[PDB]
């Protein structure tokens, strides 16, 4: 996908092409920009047809390091129909260097890496994936649709 852009499961406007229940029943969510990172949900969409802009305007955001909801939005359903964060979120560009000597690593030298991995360990708001060390890519799963409250 040597894409410059970002595609969509199969894009936004590809997506309003869908029928009356595909557009309120998106199967595979996919949403990626090549370099900013590939995200994929496994969730579902059900809106018959994609109000998103009215809560909204861009719909979705994706920062090259960080994933951004619609705005720290907590499955908030106070009206309507919601999509869960039941997905896996890839992010490129794990290696931030090492603040202590200011040592410019951009290689699977794995100098710090493990700890970073241990930190995750300790993190129990956030489900592990898998880490590769070769790529140095991070996946993890987060999904807090379901509240115990």
């Amino acid at each position: 996908g040597p894409n410059e852009n970002y595609y969509i499961s199969p894009s936004l406007d590809t997506l309003s092409s869908y029928s009356l229940l595909q557009l309120r029943k998106v199967p595979h969510l996919v949403v990626g920009h090549k370099s900013y990172g590939k995200i994929e949900f496994l969730e579902p969409v059900d809106l018959a047809g994609i109000p998103l802009t009215s809560l909204g305007g861009v719909i979705i955001t994706f920062e090259p390091k960080t994933c951004i909801i619609y705005a720290n939005l907590p499955n908030r359903p106070k009206r309507g129909e919601g999509i869960n964060v039941r997905a896996r979120i890839t992010c490129f560009n794990c290696y931030p260097v090492d603040k202590s000597t200011r040592k410019p690593i951009k290689d699977p030298n794995h100098q710090l890496v493990k700890r970073h991995i241990e930190r995750l360990k300790k993190n129990p708001n956030s489900k592990f994936e898998s880490y590769d060390a070769d790529s140095g890519t991070y996946v993890f799963i987060v999904n807090h649709a379901a509240e115990q409250t």
